[PDB]
């Protein structure tokens, strides 16, 4: 089927941590951007308008652009940038299945970095995995990193002189996360990207991950695990049977990256709740103001198209 | 069947490097903490008191908890920490085979990262791969980093602001880690274990090695590698045929890692050491005054339970 | 076959960006060191010369040594250094197939970490892979960081104290790497080294990658890719089908290895550039002075021995 999306890139602000507001490049004024999903074969427009004071690209990570290198996104390679207030289109078939991503290519230690400029692209296979048929939640969490001191300033950061001292899971440092809400017999797919520049080591307690895919394309020999970890650039993705029911963190092991300017706990952290486990008093997400949309897990079932989520925008000047 | 053991925690120093001592909150006193070695099925009990200034907890890293979420060891969410002073009692049953382990999971970054709090917890399947079969020798390395402007001052470290500048594996930084002494025909079961916040890329020189498991679990799929690369939380289990007589260094390929305080050479090295080659007089370990325990062998053929070792204990 | 050549040890300096020239120990005076290409099988005999005023040694990293373990290259553990202005051999049997490399075992987090010493070993198999009979071009890819604080500073660089602020591909920094030329239907061998103490996530655009080997070993289950992790001491052999013409540019996607002290773009970033795709005047690399033998794709057709690459050279 023919796909058109119309996304914008804008300047808006959003709060990662307790005390730490961001000034990021959103698409479509959020960060992770929207979702985009369409099927293996599509052919898809994205009429993208640069609502910025700064030049920006889409990049389309994993797709071959078979016979339109022109869409690939990459300045002074395969096009000039989309300068501040421009538009440009893209276009390409979604021949590559799986998991992808989509990104600035510009200026990308600062944009891609700590600039929020990425979002997923998720390709649905026209065959997929007899396991891929038994799941009944799918989750994307895409990491990331994050330079308090260049917070509130574009055209800095992202280099190795900077300090990552802030870390996320969808752009949000725990507390500020969201729970991961199954009930026993699910089957959790799991998408993990390598959004940012830093290393995450996902390890899920009470539960081992079958790693099914690497980058979109399915494994001939999946791995059992309990720690994945995730690069820049890369998808691992995952099957969790949710048959042993608790209330289970699951985070980045990395020591420094459970930790939010210096203070713990912080960062890529979230817990499988299960629905039957009675709460206790002192748990720490007790009555938490819940989004179920945290992980894209309510838009990955509303269909092919482009979904924007309320729960990643930040806020214009 | 069922299988009860006491742990305590404890403030003791450490000798990680020539030049640095370290604070560590030691299970049992010592770090690595004592070996925990069971069976699949076996039911655990695990009786711990805080004999320490700060609340703890023990997490079992790779255990299931099936039925038993509330021995997750994870404060604020399946537990209160254990208080100061205080005790607490574990119970799982191991029905997750493998390399396994156990750490604190309060304050992670800093008593993970820097203050020891962390073992090896070893669940045999009832029935081994027939690689694991033909094992002669067992070796735990379990792999950390240290930041030493903290070393004397618990409440602090572990944050991205701080320096992790020495590095070891069984908490010693080369020198001060043992050699690895093999025979001619040993097959060598070596389980890697990032314990703290680091990346480790261990080689073997003089051989290849074959990685069988990932945290614990047979790969179907196992696959040669003369550089394994290990990052926080992960375990790899690969096997070594002790076939090539030498002297053969074996260290984290990560190259600020084999240094100590920003000299070389320090940090993760042991050297695969085969009976019977004359040591030469410029050897740097001729005369090692010797540990055969350093890496848990011997306690690894000692049976079901929990293994001290005086070589890891720390000071009071 | 006895393949016997000799290498020496030079102080030279190359130019790594655009501004940062970079004092190294470069083996025949040149950063990567001299391709060695041999067959499986083959009697190896290098003769060193050490013309440097510190000492050092070479360690054949994946050769086995098999009753050669003195060849090793280890210094305190295998032999003493290697003088400066002394000559050493070695000699071994090169039985382990595939991408090897060399490198000094001496200081190695400076020599290794930011002097350059290092190049590499490629040991081609009685029996290759079917894949590997299709392949029409064979590139290496030796990724290394740099410290420009220490560029002009023998003796110092390389510990977690030190800022390692430009990356590169066969030592050089975008945009003075080289583009990977190609012609639609070629079929391409990319044969990635951790040569320094980074991690560096190689992405091609355009086109998948199929992972073939890991640290030079065919994988039973080989796998697709279009990103690969590769951290120090590790090599991954890839195939890249050249069926999509265009321009795809190919890098480190780590955020800050695309840098050069600081500045955009730089690092480790080629272009796979197909023949026969039309020029546009903004292109960055349309006036390009072309080095067909970047990746040393020129010299692994040239026989079995010893090459070096004048591109490759330093200034003494
Ligand atoms: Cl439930
Ligand atoms: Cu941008
Ligand atoms: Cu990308
Ligand atoms: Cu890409
Ligand atoms: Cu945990
Ligand atoms: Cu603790
Ligand atoms: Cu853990
Ligand atoms: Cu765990
Ligand atoms: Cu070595
Ligand atoms: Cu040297
Ligand atoms: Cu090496
Ligand atoms: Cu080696
Ligand atoms: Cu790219």
């Amino acid at each position: 089927a023919e796909r058109e999306f119309d996304m914008t890139i804008e300047e808006v602000t959003i709060k990662v941590a307790p005390g730490l507001d961001y000034k990021v490049f959103g698409f479509n004024g959020q960060v992770p951007g929207p979702l985009i999903h369409v099927q293996e074969g599509d052919d898809v427009i994205v009429n993208v308008t640069n609502n910025t004071s700064l030049p920006h690209t889409i990049h389309w990570h994993g797709v071959h652009q078979k016979g339109t290198w022109r869409s690939d996104g990459v300045p002074g390679v395969t096009q000039q940038p989309i300068e501040a207030g421009d538009s440009y289109t893209y276009k390409f078939k979604a021949d590559r299945i799986g998991t992808l991503w989509y990104h600035c290519h510009v200026n990308v230690n600062e944009h891609v970095g700590v600039r929020g400029m990425w979002g997923p692209l998720i390709v649905d296979p026209k065959q997929p995995l007899p396991i891929e048929k038994r799941v009944t939640k799918d989750v994307i969490m895409m990491m990331s990193t994050w330079e308090s001191a260049v917070a509130d300033k574009y055209g800095e950061g992202g280099t190795p002189m900077n300090v990552a001292d802030y870390f996320s899971v969808n752009a949000k440092s725990f507390p500020l996360t969201q729970p991961l809400r199954v009930k026993k017999g699910d089957v959790v797919k799991i998408r993990f990207f390598g959004a940012g520049g830093g290393i995450h080591a996902m390890h899920s307690h009470g539960h081992d991950m079958l790693v099914t895919h690497k980058d979109g394309l399915p494994l001939d020999s999946p791995y059992y695990a309990d720690t994945v970890l995730v690069s820049p650039g890369e998808r691992y993705d995952v099957i969790i049977e949710a048959d042993n029911p608790g209330r289970f963190i699951f985070h980045d092991h990395v020591d420094t990256h459970v930790t939010a300017g210096g203070k713990h706990p912080g960062g890529p952290i979230t817990v499988i709740e299960y629905d039957g486990v009675p709460v206790d008093d002192w748990y720490v997400w007790k009555d938490k103001d819940y989004d179920p949309n945290f992980f894209y897990s309510e838009s990955l079932k509303q269909g092919y198209g482009m979904f924007d989520h309320d729960g990643f925008k930040g806020e214009f000047e």
